[PDB]
């Protein structure tokens, strides 16, 4: 439980939550959330060295996870598999 941690955790995923908006519901798997985000062929939220986000993330969600518990747990979600 216990972790350092830089201080991006939340600002990365905070890139995450803005990079989610627009997708069909809210995080229609990596396929459509990760479709959704502003840069096109999903946006990297890497900062000083560190780079996260679907596509490098996201391979953590399998299938099951399509329905995700909107956006705000995408985010949370994919940042502690990748590692925030």
């Amino acid at each position: 439980g216990s972790h350092m941690k830089m201080g991006v955790k939340e600002d990365i995923r905070g890139q995450i939550i803005g990079a989610l908006a627009g997708a069909d519901f809210p995080i229609n798997s990596p396929e459509e959330l990760m479709a959704a985000l502003p840069n096109g062929p999903d946006t990297t939220c890497k900062s000083g060295d560190v780079e996260l986000k679907a596509s490098d993330a996201g391979q953590v969600l399998t299938a099951d996870d399509f329905p995700f518990k909107s956006a705000e747990e995408v985010a949370d979600t994919i940042v502690n598999k990748a590692g925030l």
